[PDB]
């Protein structure tokens, strides 16, 4: 909880070797969702754990949140922590030794990390209190949050001092770290958050010119390899985490990893995410053609997985993100591929087994890894900014600015990379619906589609009921509810934990809670 | 979260300098309640936030905790991660290539620190699971948790190697780290929390020998002054920590202070701890009689603070522990010494005001602190003090037998504060002497709570509660200040829910 030089004595912020160590404790404060619950609390996922966890996890869902049980993630209480030991570094750095461009360079990898942690606060609460300075006796505690406006303020100019301040890449040893790059392209997003789209172009501006790549996922495979840690230096990703959770109840990898592959593996894995129907049916055919869609069949309605096509013929994302009935995974694993099995294997009626009949791909690398046995690190390359996302901030910025053009441009970039025919709409209402079509299927399973549900409001429509499969044959299944969901646009915003507004006269709740 | 090696590069272990500072980090997990709500889930204590967090931190107090709301103060979630990094330390030391005299007493060091941490965890669920190594993917995380006994059986061998392993003093430098004798007076707690008397006499024997010696305390101030910033250094202290926590909203001091002491000074306190009319009632006179009760009186009665003599004339520890209606506290403070008034300042009524017309001293420097301004504040928690040894010797002495032993142990805790000593030759009554000594000097020092429990007299004193209201500058009334509950369930904390079902080896504890 304390910063790193409270452990130190009192010559810390002089020697280079501990305020490089203090600048990557400050990289260890990146927190990386191993159970992914926003995305479970949107129209993307109806998590393995919706019974099990129902009442810890998932009561925004139904809209049972409150004060008293905000389940926030206690990102309020977290992040605090994590703001005030980079305000420590900015009040402790002026008096260091170190060599003015070394210094310019950590500060602003400082800037950028603050930015990020206040981001993560703003996008929950709206806005927060705002702190540049690590608070001591001498200060009135009792500080009111600040507006969304002041709070987005504040993250902006931390990051356009980190793109002052940060190189466009570093050496083979420094690699990992923040570049200019990556500030720019959190820059975007933040700003498109905030519905400053004429700002947002010219940060995507910036990111075009500094030698990033969309990687060729003409093939499942290949859009896949993104994720590969034998990936890890492709020239699409703008920043990420290699996140390797101490415990198997938080590994990332297997939380959402098939449960029942224990015919040629084991049962380690607890299922986590459970991509929908809503989801699988708004993959498009591989010619931009939309596929059959199946989540307001009828229950007593049964389909066979060869007469009807649900899982053929689909663009490449989809058999990049969806496991589903008679998936093949661990290609490379000792004992090779199993095929997924719905019907008599993985079942909803057993505990940790898909209840949407379909588990996540993607950051799994079911391609490489072999089966995490117990017995003889299971890390994911968790991609906090890609190049895609450059593409789409600047197609959603340019059609709200009245650049349908430039717009169709951006998208169709996204479309071309996985053999998608381009996008030909001109209307501006239309070409919007496409735009955010897109983007849920790009970053879909990438703890993105919870904000941009809550940033374009479209709460009502998205938490419903949502729908999955269940095999009633090996070759046959019927359309499922897996999920009875409500709305209440309270839900825009997460609330302020109850004891935290208690303990201060100043410290004012969100709406409804 | 993390040990402080995954900091650093791939030759930590051999710098000397990262090892001491990682050694410092497992010291920097040692926690400390600002708040002490273990003290306010006993007897001693109604929180001036009885109400404001009545559903967030006292729901103990009327046997409304569950697996879901366990109100275990996050111990189990984040004493593993402070066992995870003692783990680590024991793992990597052998490959370290420090001298091997340091490399003993740094080992040593967090074997008393793992110890510890366990501590914390089996006195509030009892059996826990037992990791002594990091666990990683190879192993198999479904473990169950061990007995009650093995897991003391762990704390007790890990206390054993640091007894070895410490020295006995440091050098001015290194003062503050653990010693051989707070390894022993841990030891004699752990001993004595698990019933093994005959070992809490030989635990107590050993810190006798290592030059401790109590405070004399046969003056308010004298007593008071163990706790003081200014005397750190005295002979009783055998085990602390300097808590000055970064926020107001956290401080040990603040957090427990008077809040309207406003007429001189101003209104940043909480209240926080409010002594129960039960422990007043408890403190003795300074002739060793028995001072007036008046927990039972009658609501409607009106009681006169001079022709009766509720804060008159009792034993040192009364005046070094409450801060009543007439004390006078920060004497070296600039403007200088305030008067406490329960009757037109510090009132139930207002928020953060005392519910029941006490508040803490002991361990808040009211005789030398000066008032916390927010213009231009630590706490010396003493873990192991002297006096301990003295009270678990004589507890442990009765239980085996060793009346006329057990007398003069506790006879040691009186003499130091004036009071006559004790006569009293049949076990049965002398065992509630004991008891009731242990309570008066371990008031507001986080032991209450794990003595009713450790005793099992829950029933007898997690009922009504009560307090003082001021109706004139002299006249006050017996009020009720919490209706308590209790059921035997409450003798162990709950584990937290989500550990249960992510575990089917893992068994919750009865009752929940
Ligand atoms: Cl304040």
């Amino acid at each position: 909880k304390a910063p790193l030089d409270e452990i130190a004595d009192d010559s810390f912020w002089s020697d280079e070797t501990l305020v490089k160590y203090y600048v990557n404790d400050l990289y260890s404060e990146i927190s990386v969702d191993g159970l992914q619950l926003q995305e479970n609390r949107s129209d993307n996922s109806v998590s393995a754990q919706r019974d099990k966890y129902r009442a810890s996890w998932f009561k925004f869902n139904y809209d049972m949140v409150s004060a008293s049980d905000p389940q926030d993630d206690d990102v309020w209480e977290d992040y605090y922590v994590k703001v005030r030991k980079c305000n420590r570094f900015f009040e402790r750095i002026g008096t260091s030794t170190i060599e003015e461009s070394e210094k310019s360079r950590l500060t602003g990898e400082v800037h950028f990390l603050r930015a990020m942690f206040y981001f993560e606060m703003v996008k929950r609460y709206g806005g927060v209190i705002l702190l540049d300075k690590v608070l001591t006796m001498e200060d009135n505690w009792e500080i009111p949050r600040s507006s969304e406006k002041e709070c987005y303020d504040f993250i902006l100019e931390d990051l356009k001092k980190a793109t002052e301040m940060l190189p466009a890449s570093y050496g083979s040893r420094e690699k990992g770290r923040a570049t200019k790059g990556a500030a720019y392209a959190l820059k975007s997003r933040v700003e498109l958050y905030d519905k400053r789209y004429e700002d947002v172009i010219k940060s995507c501006a910036e990111v075009y010119k500094l030698g990033y790549e969309l990687v060729d996922g003409t093939t499942p495979e290949k859009y896949r390899s993104i994720w590969w840690t034998t990936n890890k230096d492709n020239k699409e990703i703008i920043f990420d985490v290699q996140y390797k959770s101490p415990d198997v109840y938080n590994n990332m990898m297997v939380c959402n990893m098939v449960t029942y592959i224990n015919d040629k593996y084991g049962d380690r894995g607890w299922g986590g995410l459970g991509p929908t129907q809503e989801l699988i049916d708004a993959f498009e055919m591989a010619d931009g053609t939309p596929a059959t869609q199946y989540s307001q069949a009828p229950a007593d309605q049964v389909f066979d997985i060869n007469t009807c096509g649900i899982y053929e013929g689909r663009e490449p994302r989809f058999y990049a993100n969806i496991v589903f009935h008679g998936s093949q995974i661990f290609f490379n694993a000792d004992k090779g591929a199993v095929t997924v099995d719905r019907y008599l294997m993985d079942t909803p009626d057993k505990g940790d087994g898909s209840l949407t009949g379909y588990n996540v791909w993607k950051w799994i690398d079911y391609d490489n890894y072999n089966y995490p046995y117990a017995g003889a690190d299971f890390s994911t390359n968790w991609i906090i900014l890609r190049y895609a996302e450059i593409y789409l901030n600047d197609a959603e910025a340019r059609l709200e600015t009245g650049d349908v053009e430039g717009a169709r441009k951006a998208v169709n970039m996204i479309r071309q990379r996985v053999g998608l025919p381009d996008l030909t709409e001109s209307d501006p209402e239309k070409l919007r619906e496409l735009i955010r079509k897109e983007r849920r299927i790009e970053f879909a399973f990438e703890e993105q589609r919870f904000y941009d549900v809550r940033r374009w409001k479209i709460g009502p429509e998205t938490q419903t009921t949502l729908h999955g499969v269940r095999f009633v044959s090996p070759t046959e299944f019927k359309v499922t509810k897996t999920d009875i969901r409500t709305w209440n646009d309270r839900l825009y915003l997460t609330p302020v934990p109850h004891d935290e507004i208690v303990r201060s006269s100043v410290l004012k709740q969100n709406l409804g809670y």
